[PDB]
């Protein structure tokens, strides 16, 4: 510590990361760049692979969103108690990324036509999630494990915004909505869930949900 | 132990654990699968998310070649000293992953018209790894630490794939050149290398390469 987030003024990205510092206890430092302070001429700080967000832990700075989930995860404590419990949380997180590429994809390069395509083949991409809480003690605590982790955060905030893309999109799996319902149950979540910093902030960056 | 891969009859996304593995001494079992036997039906439905590689080690089943990497980067001691090199580590395996993204798109999706687009953006996303080698060490070394991990092996596969398809991608990149020569040149490496089941084993699974 101290933590730092700098972004856009938009969840995208960072807004399953701000969830689990939430969570823990955690405070951070919100440090906002529009885009027209990004995008506007010649203006290049140290951007390593050129986009955002960047996170700064102490004397720390990192780049890409998962790795710095996984950072998180290491420091305090949120990745599984052994080898086996940390493989298969990469392999969750993988999967929630996957999906998440596909989303970023519609919203910002093909809302208007590939809408309905993308709706259609949701209930097939959401399916290995049930499948994995039903193999874990019915879906009763987390996605691996007893204990909450980086993954699980990231999780919840995909399927948050694909019900807000697909109103009823869960309906056909039971424990995914109980999962989602359990997770934002809890005092600290449900706080910065309705917290104005959350709701005034638009889901992506150009206005489609 | 013992180690075993189940993939499809092409390098893709497991010559870079193939390397590793070799590297490190050990030893596994190849266990292909042809593109005829992924279309049948009734056996089918056994991957968790529908896909391939999938990786054994004892009795521990896991899918996602990067979660997959990462765990021979734990378990075999790959993955740096302290948790600074850890997360510098994911950092730099992600944007490995974003390219091989983009060149698995190009190969299956938009060969023909694409190629020439890509080639012309391709020197843009290299220079990153270029930048983090002359900070560390002047490049001399590996791309995170002193000691080899599962990041330089992932990368080392993405840029000999990418000399194939641009011939003199890597000749504005000194560092990166003198990166893939050193790492080719340890005689475990070597010796796979110029193995007839790399050789005889084509890069991608459409002869496009
Ligand atoms: N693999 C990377 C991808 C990072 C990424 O997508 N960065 C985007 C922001 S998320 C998507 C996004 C982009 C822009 C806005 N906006 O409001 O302007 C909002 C959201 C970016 O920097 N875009 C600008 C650029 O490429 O130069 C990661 O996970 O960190
Ligand atoms: N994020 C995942 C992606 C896995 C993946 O790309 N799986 C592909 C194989 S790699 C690319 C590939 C695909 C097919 C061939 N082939 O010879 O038929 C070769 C390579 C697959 O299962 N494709 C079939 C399907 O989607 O059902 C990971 O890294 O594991």
């Amino acid at each position: 510590p101290p933590y730092t987030i700098v972004y856009f003024p938009v969840r995208g990205r960072c807004e399953a990361m701000r969830m689990l510092l939430a969570d823990q206890g955690q405070s951070w430092k919100e440090e906002v760049v529009t885009i027209d302070t990004w995008m506007q001429g010649l203006l290049k700080p140290t951007c390593l692979y050129g986009q955002l967000p960047k996170f700064e832990d102490g004397d720390l700075t990192l780049y890409q969103s998962n790795a710095i989930l996984r950072h998180l995860g290491r420091s305090l404590g949120l990745y599984g108690k052994n080898q086996r419990e940390a493989a298969q949380m990469d392999m969750v997180n993988d999967g929630v990324e996957d999906l998440r590429g596909k989303y970023v994809t519609l919203i910002y390069t093909n809302y208007e036509n590939g809408k309905n395509d993308y709706v259609k083949a949701l209930p097939g991409h959401l399916k290995p999630f049930e499948t994995l809480l039903s193999q874990n003690q019915g879906g009763k605590a987390f996605i691996v494990g007893d204990q909450i982790s980086f993954a699980d955060y990231n999780l919840l905030d995909l399927l948050l915004i694909h019900q807000v893309l697909a109103p009823g999109c869960l309906d056909n799996f039971p424990l995914l909505s109980a999962y989602v319902a359990r997770l934002s149950a809890r005092p600290k979540i449900k706080a910065f869930l309705s917290s104005p910093e959350h709701v005034n902030r638009p889901i992506n960056g150009n206005g489609k949900q």
